């Protein structure tokens, strides 16, 4: 199992331009378009992102290239955040793969405000980390994928995954 296929199964694929589940607009595998509530503003954006005319829709080959930039722009952005880089080099493997897929999600920002559970983390305290990751509205909204990054980050096995 690798990140990419950990997040193909988080996230979906979607080949026609899609509300998420905060009502944005998104397409691919979890990539998002934008916050407004405009279709329009949705397609710009999209055409935008490709580099051509796509009327809100596209390719598996142009889901994946948008997939492969996502999780590149996410682990670059771990890598040059001073809150976000030392818990990465704390941790091993698989539960490396679990900060890439909340950072994905949620963006470098709100990550860097779980604060709390990011300390325990790194201190390797692994079933007070996954308690505390579990009183935020991430795991209120979408408890069942928080309850598969929480297990992997509590284990450091795939085992949520298989
Ligand atoms: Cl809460
Ligand atoms: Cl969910």
């Amino acid at each position: 199992m690798n990140i990419f296929e950990m997040l193909r199964i988080d996230e979906g694929l979607r080949l026609k331009i899609y509300k998420d589940t905060e009502g944005y607009y998104t397409i691919g595998i979890g990539h998002l378009l934008t916050k407004s509530p405009s279709l329009n503003a949705a397609k710009s954006e999209l055409d935008k992102a490709i580099g051509r005319n796509c009327n809100g829709v596209i390719t598996k080959d142009e889901a994946e290239k948008l997939f492969n930039q996502d999780v590149d722009a996410a682990v670059r952005g771990i890598l040059r955040n001073a809150k976000l880089k030392p818990v990465y080099d704390s941790l091993d493997a698989v539960r490396r793969c679990a900060l890439i897929n909340m950072v994905f999600q949620m963006g470098e920002t709100g990550v860097a405000g779980f604060t709390n559970s990011l300390r325990m983390l790194q201190q390797k305290r692994w079933d007070e980390a996954a308690l505390n990751l579990a009183k935020s509205r991430w795991y209120n909204q979408t408890p069942n994928r928080a309850k598969r990054v929480i297990t992997t980050f509590r284990t450091g096995t795939w085992d949520a995954y298989k």
